[PDB]
């Protein structure tokens, strides 16, 4: 009964703490994931993770919200040193016992908003399932806090549930309580990326920073055996932010609590109920089964550019030729928006991720030796540039064919050629099917009753091969 004692920010901190201590009686791996089956789940889980994170060799990190510390375990394998934070005493008691047969890791009670340590004093932030359980300010503080600790080419792991429990709404396989309110943040996974773009922070000596979103992921043991798509994670790296201006928190707050929730919610009110793409009926007269042969992995990129409906059906794509779909998204608003039909739709051979650039995603599938079986992608010419193009072919298996949908003004079918013919491609066809796609347009608008203009361009299907 006292001041404010029902919304104050102590008291909001301590309804995370009271949450988490009906817990401490069970420091297990039931309860770091909320799962009354964790077993089933806990390895293969982390090693999406870990397997995710960069080497380690003589680096030091921080485990932030590590309780028992199933991560810490496999951390402290190659880093130099971990610290190992929970605010929940007995977890890190647990900690200490799983990991009493390793030196290399300090142990620290208290929580994450009061966590202090020198600038410059780690190489790796990790975190997996913790914004969620901080304010909107309080995210924002933690994560100028990551930038003040980072050391330069430093990088931050996040993984948080998005929108919704990480055992959906809801399962039986929750340990959450039926009755009680549940306090957890779950948030659009676009707001967390559009956060970490934003922030620019400048440090004692003066220098500013940003940081990189290497990318969004979806975590595949939770996708398999959880049919969610909704558990995102991101790997995101402190970089030089040259003549750029400090983000204040409140300008930052201002963005992340309203702003931008508020574009997400009129981005899903013209997205969600989209029973198929325009294109559908442009790409059925490009696309076979020999450019998707069955169970391949074809390579879709779709940076929606000129419309937020220019983009490629992968749900269809995937049904059609019973063929697994990894689908790039550059747009975070409309990248969650896919992230909803795919958990809605529940087909585990389509996957989403987000990048800023195809630079971006064609180092991640670098990095991990993929040769994806073909490529189909709207907007490709018109949105990449030749170097960007001509590295697709080193994620692509030898003779992988491609297909793309492209907006022109002018036809200018000679030089589409010769801009391809350059990046790498072979045996290069091109139709203009303008004609066809204003009719499948306007067929599309009407029929989802949005009250907005056609794309307004020309377009050419282009068919070729590496
Ligand atoms: N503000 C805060 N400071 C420190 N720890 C926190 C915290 N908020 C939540 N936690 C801790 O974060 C953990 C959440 S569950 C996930 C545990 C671990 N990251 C893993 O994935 O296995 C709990 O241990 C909880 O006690
Ligand atoms: C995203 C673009 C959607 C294209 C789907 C259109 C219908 C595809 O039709 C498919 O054609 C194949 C022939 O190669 C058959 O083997 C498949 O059984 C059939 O589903
Ligand atoms: C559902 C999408 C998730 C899988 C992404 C993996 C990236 C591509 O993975 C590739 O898949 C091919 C199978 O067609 C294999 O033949 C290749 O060896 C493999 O590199
Ligand atoms: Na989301």
């Amino acid at each position: 009964l006292y001041f404010q004692g029902h919304m104050t920010a102590e008291v909001r901190r301590d309804s995370f703490k009271t949450f988490w201590d009906k817990y401490s009686d069970k420091p297990d791996t039931n309860s770091m994931m909320l799962n009354q089956t964790a077993q089933d789940l806990e390895a293969s889980d982390r090693a999406d993770i870990l397997s995710s994170l960069p080497h380690l060799t003589n680096k030091d990190v921080v485990d932030i919200g590590a309780g028992i510390g199933r991560f810490t375990t496999v951390l402290a394998e190659t880093a130099r040193w971990v610290l190992s934070t929970d605010f929940i005493e007995s977890f890190i008691e647990k900690n200490q016992e799983r990991n009493a047969h390793m030196g290399n890791i300090s142990y620290q009670i208290g929580d994450a908003v009061h966590l202090q340590m020198d600038e410059k004093s780690v190489d790796l932030v990790f975190t997996n399932w913790l914004m969620m359980y901080l304010s909107d300010r309080e995210v924002i503080e933690f994560l100028l806090n990551a930038m003040r600790w980072l050391r330069a080419d430093g990088y931050i792991h996040l993984r948080e549930s998005c929108s919704e429990p990480s055992t959906g709404r809801l399962k039986t396989a929750t340990m959450h309580s039926a009755v009680d309110a549940n306090p957890t943040h779950y948030r659009f996974s676009s707001l967390y990326i559009k956060l970490l773009r934003a922030i620019r922070y400048r440090d004692s000596d003066g220098k500013m920073w940003k940081f990189d979103v290497q990318w969004s992921c979806s975590v595949p043991t939770y996708i398999r055996r959880c049919n969610n798509w909704r558990q995102v994670h991101w790997l995101t790296k402190k970089v030089p932010a040259v003549g750029d201006e400090e983000t204040s928190v409140d300008d930052l707050l201002n963005l992340f609590s309203q702003i931008w929730p508020a574009e997400q919610k009129t981005w899903d009110e013209k997205l969600d109920n989209e029973k198929y793409s325009w294109t559908d009926k442009i790409f059925s007269n490009a696309i076979d089964d020999e450019v998707v042969p069955k169970n391949s992995t074809a390579y879709v990129f779709t940076p929606r550019q000129r419309s937020p409906f220019l983009h490629v059906n992968s749900h269809l794509l995937a049904e059609k030729f019973t063929c697994n779909v990894w689908n790039v998204e550059t747009k975070e608003y409309l990248y969650r928006t896919s992230l909803t039909k795919a958990n809605n739709q529940k087909d585990q051979r389509v996957r989403f991720g987000w990048n800023e650039s195809l630079s971006s995603s064609i180092d991640y599938w670098n990095q991990r030796d993929a040769s994806f079986d073909c490529m189909v992608a709207t907007e490709l010419l018109a949105t990449c540039d030749d170097e960007s193009i001509n590295s697709i072919a080193s994620i692509m298996k030898p003779e992988a064919k491609v297909v793309l949908l492209e907006p022109v003004s002018g036809i200018d079918e000679t030089s589409v050629r010769q801009r391809m013919t350059t990046c790498g491609f072979k045996n290069i066809t091109i139709v203009d099917v303008t004609q066809e796609s204003l009719n499948a347009e306007v067929s599309f608008i009407k029929d989802h009753n949005l009250d907005v203009e056609l794309s307004g361009c020309n377009y050419l299907l282009i068919k070729a091969s590496l």
